[PDB]
C-alpha cells in the first residue's frame, strides 16, 4: 500500500484523502527505482494505471518554491490535450505543494503563457503548444530535474516525434527521464538510447 | 541503495555485512524489492554479471528453519552447469545460515548427494540432469518448493536440458513464487514465463 512506500506525510495525507491506497501492479515495481532518482522505462497494458509511477516520484523530489517567474524543475509530455488535463489533475492533487500547470492546444493560448510566467514547479503539456511557447521562450526548460514521457508509443503514432525530440533536448541530461508506453516501437527504443541514463525496462508482460 | 537499505532480517544484514557485501548489482537493485515480497519475476542481464542475491536474500528472507529430520526442500534453484550449482551454494549458505542448503549436481557422488538429501534440506541448488535422476528415483521431493528460481535459463536450453526443466517445474505446487534469470530471452524461455510464471514483471537492466 501507499503507505508502505517512504513518502511525505502529506503525499501521503493526499493519497489517503483521496482513496487511492493501493498502487497498480506497474506502479509497485517502478515505484522504487523511480523514487530514487533512476531512469527507467515503464511498460504495461493500457487502462491498468500508472500515473503514480511518475507522479509520486515528482511530489517527493521537488521541495517547494515561492519565487515569481520560477522555470519548472518537472516537464511531464503526453499526446493529446484531455491526458494532459488527467494528468495535470492527478498530480495537483498528490503534489499540493508544488504548482503544476497544464499546457496544451485548443484554448488560453494567453491564460496558458501568463501561469507560466508566474511561475511554475511542473508542466504537464501536449507537444504541440509546448514547442509554441519553448522557440517563444515562455517555457524555460533549463531547470528540469525530472521529464517524463507518458505513452511514448500514443506520441509516434501522432507524428510529435520532433516535437518531443526538441523539447526533451532541451532540458539538462541531469535530468532523471521517465519513459512509459504500452509497446516499445523503435523510435522509443532510440529515445531510450539517446535520452536516458541506463534505463531499467520495467515490463508487465501479461 | 545499500543492502542495508532492505527489510531483512538481522542476521541476514550481519552476514552481508561480514562478508563486505554493501552493494547488490543493477539487477538485484531492481529486481530485490519484487523478490522480496513474494511476486514473480523475470531478471534480465548480461550473462553471468552479478545477480545471485537477487534470489538468495528472497529465500534467505521468506524460509523459517527448521528441525525435522527428512524434510523435503522449499526452495530450488536450477543453474545449468555444476560450478555454477557449487557457487551458488555457498553463496546461498553464505547469506542464509539458518537454512540447510545441498548442492545437487552430476559428475560425482551419487550417494553423498542422496544421502544429505534423505537427510533433509530447505534449499537445494541443482543442475537439471542430476536433479532429475533424483526426482525420478523418489529421492529430491519437490512438493513443498516455495521458490523456484531459473538461474540463467537461456544456457540451460544451449545445454539441452528444455525437457528436464519443464519437468522439474513441473514437479513444483503452481503456489511457489518463480524467479527466471537470464540475459536473452529464447522462445523457449518466454513460453515458460508464460506457462510457469503468474503475472510476472519483467526487468531488463542491459538498458
Ligand atoms: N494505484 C491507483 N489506484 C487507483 N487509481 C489509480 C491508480 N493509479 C492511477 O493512475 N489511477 C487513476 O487512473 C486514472 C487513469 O486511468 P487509465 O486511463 O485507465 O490509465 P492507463 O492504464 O495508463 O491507460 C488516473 O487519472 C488515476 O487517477
Ligand atoms: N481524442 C483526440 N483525438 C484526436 N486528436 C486529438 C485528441 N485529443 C487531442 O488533444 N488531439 C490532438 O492532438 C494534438 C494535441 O497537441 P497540441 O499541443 O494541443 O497541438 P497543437 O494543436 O498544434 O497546439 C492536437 O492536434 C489535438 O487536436
Ligand atoms: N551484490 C554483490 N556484491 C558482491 N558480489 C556479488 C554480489 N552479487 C553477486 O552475485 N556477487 C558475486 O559476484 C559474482 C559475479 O561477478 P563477476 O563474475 O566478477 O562479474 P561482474 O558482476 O560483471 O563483475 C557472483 O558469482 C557472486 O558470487
Ligand atoms: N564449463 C563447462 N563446459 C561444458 N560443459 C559443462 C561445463 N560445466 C558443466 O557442469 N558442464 C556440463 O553440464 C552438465 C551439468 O548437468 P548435470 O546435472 O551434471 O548432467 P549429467 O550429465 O546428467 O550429470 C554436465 O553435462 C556437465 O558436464
Amino acid at each position: 500500500e501507499f503507505k508502505d512506500f517512504p513518502l511525505k506525510p502529506e503525499i501521503l495525507e493526499a493519497l489517503h484523502g483521496r482513496g487511492l491506497t493501493t498502487p497498480t501492479p506497474i506502479e509497485a515495481a517502478a515505484l522504487p527505482l523511480a523514487l530514487e532518482g533512476k531512469d527507467l522505462i515503464g511498460q504495461a497494458r493500457t487502462g491498468t494505471g500508472k500515473t503514480l509511477a511518475f507522479a509520486l516520484p515528482i511530489a517527493e523530489r521537488l521541495a517547494p518554491s515561492q519565487e515569481r517567474g520560477r522555470k519548472p524543475r518537472a516537464l511531464v509530455l503526453t499526446p493529446t490535450r484531455e491526458l494532459a488535463l488527467q494528468v495535470a489533475s492527478e498530480l495537483t492533487a498528490v503534489a499540493p505543494h508544488l504548482k503544476v500547470v497544464a499546457v496544451y492546444g485548443g484554448t488560453g493560448y494567453g491564460k496558458q503563457k501568463e501561469a507560466l510566467l508566474r511561475g511554475a514547479d511542473a508542466v504537464v503539456a501536449t507537444p504541440g503548444r509546448a514547442l509554441d511557447y519553448l522557440r517563444q521562450g515562455v517555457l524555460d526548460l533549463s531547470r528540469v530535474e525530472v521529464a517524463v514521457l507518458d505513452e511514448a508509443d500514443e506520441m509516434l503514432s501522432m507524428g510529435f516525434e520532433e516535437e518531443v525530440e526538441a523539447l526533451l533536448s532541451a532540458t539538462p541530461p541531469s535530468r532523471q527521464t521517465l519513459l512509459f508506453s504500452a509497446t516499445l516501437p523503435s523510435w522509443a527504443k532510440r529515445l531510450a538510447e539517446r535520452y536516458m541514463k541506463n534505463p531499467v525496462l520495467i515490463n508487465v508482460i501479461k
